[PDB]
């Protein structure tokens, strides 16, 4: 009956020894949590001076009680059932080619405030590596890679020097209404340099580009299609482009922005669909992993903490990976294997596979000149809707 505690806002206390090849150091944390919500923010601070380890090495460390199960998961919450009596958290984080922590925490009620005192012992560190170095940023929650968007470049750039190899070798020279779906792949192009200079900010900046130009280009090339489908007006005179005063793209590089011919005629036509109908997929593609990116940097950011019964012992099990930026874009694998226990004799809810989605970010308090971090956490259950 651990559950009506948590409903509300309970405040949360969070004291850490620790002890990395020596460096010994201790956190003291203070805050409040909101199971019902999923949240919780807490503001720890350093008590020893300079951590010798970074912050972001300590958030799986330093309360998963605070987990926002639905309704259809009330009978797999094995923390909030082990509560008030609490229950002991042990952990093995095994970071990859570095150390490795070990950890022992026991969280349990004291009286109104959610107390989580844990150990740590940290051993095999390496003082070059990124850990004992400091090299992991602050905010620890995507790779954001430059790779990916130079291979979006490429395959948009591809395009346009094919385009370009189509009329100026192949000899079929481009349609007004056509050239502007030019436009709208190098304004892809453009999204793609942007994003790519610095994403580690201003990447939205890039992405609503992309967003643009590639729905500019489903909409030109759409009414490409429809002129080159329906029955041409046969009446209706050739073009020539309309493009703006300040930026007379085809005078600057008449090569590119040419429109020297008219749409509404069957140029290429090859598979059974027609030049505009191939576009018309490649902007929609565009057009959807634009829109996937988007819907995937909410969800790109948390990690799964995957959770097993152990009835043997009466507790549970979780498995979980974190990966850290490194300065300099390396990647740092902390694996991690939790293994929970309950501290009183009350019986405890044993939970089938089942997985928390948690996300953080990581803050700083202006106004504290101690080596501080704070905190916000985002904990909601999910898996198997039974
Ligand atoms: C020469 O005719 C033309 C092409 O070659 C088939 C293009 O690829 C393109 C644009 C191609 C993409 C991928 C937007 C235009 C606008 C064009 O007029």
């Amino acid at each position: 009956k651990g559950e009506e505690l948590f409903t509300g806002v309970v405040p949360i206390l969070v004291e850490l020894d620790g002890d990395v090849n020596g460096h010994k150091f201790s956190v003291r944390g203070e805050g409040e949590g909101d199971a019902t919500n999923g949240k919780l923010t807490l503001k720890f601070i350093c008590t020893t001076g300079k951590l010798p380890v970074p912050w972001p090495t300590l958030v799986t460390t330093l309360v998963q009680c605070f987990s926002r199960y639905p309704d259809h998961m009330k009978r797999h919450d094995f923390f909030k059932s082990a509560m008030p009596e609490g229950y002991v958290q042990e952990r093995t984080i095994s970071f990859k080619d570095d150390g490795t922590y070990k950890t022992r925490a026991e969280v349990k009620f004291e009286g109104d405030t959610l107390v989580n005192r844990i150990e740590l012992k940290g051993i095999d560190f390496k003082e070059d590596g990124n850990i004992l170095g400091h090299k992991l940023e602050y905010n620890n929650q995507a790779s954001q890679g430059r790779g990916a968007w130079l291979l979006m470049a490429f395959t948009a750039l591809a395009l346009e020097l094919t385009a370009l190899w189509f009329q100026h070798v192949m000899l079929l020279k481009p349609c007004v209404l056509c050239i502007y779906e030019r436009v709208a792949l190098f304004g892809v192009l453009g999204a793609a340099l942007i994003g790519a200079i610095a994403p580690k900010p201003l990447r939205y900046v890039a992405m609503v580009i992309w967003l643009y130009s590639a729905f500019r280009g489903v909409q030109l090339t759409y009414e490409h299609t429809m002129l080159q489908l329906y029955p041409s007006p046969f009446a209706t005179s050739d073009f020539m482009v309309r493009f703006p005063e300040w930026l007379p793209l085809d005078k600057w590089v008449p090569q590119v922005f040419v429109a020297s011919g008219d749409c509404a005629e069957r140029q290429w036509d090859f598979l059974g669909l027609e030049m505009p109908q191939w576009l018309l997929g490649i902007f929609i593609a565009y057009l959807i992993v634009a829109v996937l990116v988007v819907i995937s940097q909410p969800f790109k950011n948390s990690h799964n903490v995957y959770i097993t019964a152990d009835k043997q012992k009466n507790g549970i099990k979780a498995n979980f990976k974190i990966r850290h930026n490194v300065e300099d874009g390396s990647v740092q694998l902390a694996d991690h294997y939790q293994q929970n226990t309950p501290i009183g004799d009350g019986p405890v809810l044993l939970p089938d596979n089942h997985y928390l989605s948690t996300q953080s970010v990581l803050s700083k308090d202006p106004n504290e000149k101690r080596d501080h971090m704070v905190l916000l956490e985002f904990v909601t259950a999910a898996g198997i809707t039974h």
